[PDB]
């Protein structure tokens, strides 16, 4: 997260780190069994690291399961990054509490101009890689559709929208990919591409969650 803040330990408690021996995307806890993240996270060997603060020290509150399986979207395609979610299963419940929650999912697409909270364990630098120890906040709003196509000619689909800010200096990264952007607490969408990092101009381009409801219950449900 680039121009982002430290959110405080466990204030984001449905936030997950995808950890194969290293931190490399976020996801988000929907039940206590299941993670929904982005399709190009995927790969074999996930351990999903729930009630997490700092990634390189166990403080407490951490539960550490293992993947059952991982199901990419099987229309996601990967020069596009269209269909850019993945459900992943875990091996066992987590307990859910305070710390760990799951978040929910919504029930209309939200409107340009909304507020929402995005988060991650991602780069914090535009040109260079620093990857911060603890959970970094930021604030968006979505984006107009003309906005986000003016920015993306021909690149935006109808499962993709923008947040972020045109001005530069503000963005989610590398890292923070697969992770939430969640707004009036419903989850809007996935951090997914974006043309480097907090430039001007080039906003993030994230999953558009609501258009996938009815796919992760039917998915869910039959698995
Ligand atoms: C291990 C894999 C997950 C590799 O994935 C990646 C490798 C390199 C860059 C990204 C990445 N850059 C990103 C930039 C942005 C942005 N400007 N808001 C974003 F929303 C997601 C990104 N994801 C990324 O998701
Ligand atoms: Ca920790």
């Amino acid at each position: 997260i680039v121009g982002g803040y430290t959110c405080g330990a466990n204030t984001v408690p449905y936030q997950v780190s995808l950890n194969s021996g290293y931190h490399f995307c976020g996801g988000s806890l929907i039940n206590s069994q299941w993670v929904v993240s982005a399709a190009h996270c995927y790969k074999s060997g996930i351990q999903v690291r729930l009630g997490e603060d700092n990634i390189n020290v166990v403080e407490g509150n951490e539960q550490f399961i293992s993947a059952s399986k991982s199901i990419v979207h099987p229309s996601y395609n990967s020069n596009t990054l269209n269909n850019d979610i993945m459900l992943i299963k875990l091996k066992s419940a987590a307990s859910l509490n305070s710390r760990v929650a799951s978040i929910s999912l919504p029930t209309s697409c939200a409107s340009a101009g909304t507020q929402c909270l995005i988060s991650g364990w991602g780069n914090t630098k535009s040109s260079g890689t620093s990857y911060p120890d603890v959970l970094k906040c930021l604030k968006a709003p979505i984006l107009s559709d003309s906005s986000c196509k003016s920015a993306y000619p021909g690149q935006i689909t109808s499962n993709m929208f923008c947040a972020g800010y045109l001005e530069g200096g503000k963005d989610s990264c590398q890292g923070d990919s697969g992770g939430p952007v969640v707004c009036s607490g419903k989850l809007q969408g996935i951090v997914s591409w974006g043309s480097g990092c907090a430039q001007k101009n080039k906003p993030g381009v994230y999953t558009k969650v609501c258009n996938y409801v009815s796919w992760i219950k039917q998915t869910i449900a039959s698995n």
